[PDB]
């Protein structure tokens, strides 16, 4: 059962897309294996990590040496990979240009 | 007058996602209430910033008007100092204080 989502807004790679986090590691990526698959040649085989220990916990981000990063939104910073992000609830982030946003959900 | 443009701003705790649509010639954002986009926020300036189109197929040019706390591109990170122009890129996300948004423009 999903416990947070991260949206993929629209644009002009297409329409907006959710992608469900469930607890342990949601590996962001371009490949079909991880659980936020992001079918973008700027996005990297494995581009970051969302850890989440616990549904009742922020969940932990970190860029994993992608080629094109991964940003914090607000306030606007690189995440330089192998650097722990908690991760806020409605919070943005940029993978490579494409933004994203997190919200924890229910059950 | 159709739109030319559109700027997208992200939910947060201030409230839900929504749009504004972007015309010809000037597009005020501020706080004031007859801005072009009106942000209906404290941490904004009655006349923020403005975005100025010339052409449907010319890119929007950016600049804040003074503001308060100020108006910063998102990536690279920058503030954007009073008078500065800033080449809008579409799909780009801009910060009005500490408010995300994403310019589009429409087809």
């Amino acid at each position: 059962e999903p416990i947070g989502q991260l949206r993929l807004f629209s644009g002009t790679h297409g329409p907006e897309r959710d992608f469900p986090l469930y607890l342990g590691k949601n590996v962001v990526g371009r490949s079909p294996d991880c659980s936020v698959a992001l079918p973008f040649p700027s996005i990297s085989k494995q581009h970051a990590v969302i850890e989440i220990s616990a549904w009742n916990k922020a969940p932990i981000l970190q860029d994993c040496g992608s080629l094109n990063g991964t940003q914090i939104v607000k306030p606007p910073r690189v995440l330089p990979p192998g650097v722990s992000h908690r991760l806020r609830d409605q919070e943005l982030i940029l993978f490579a240009d494409f933004p994203c946003q997190y919200h924890r959900l229910d059950v």
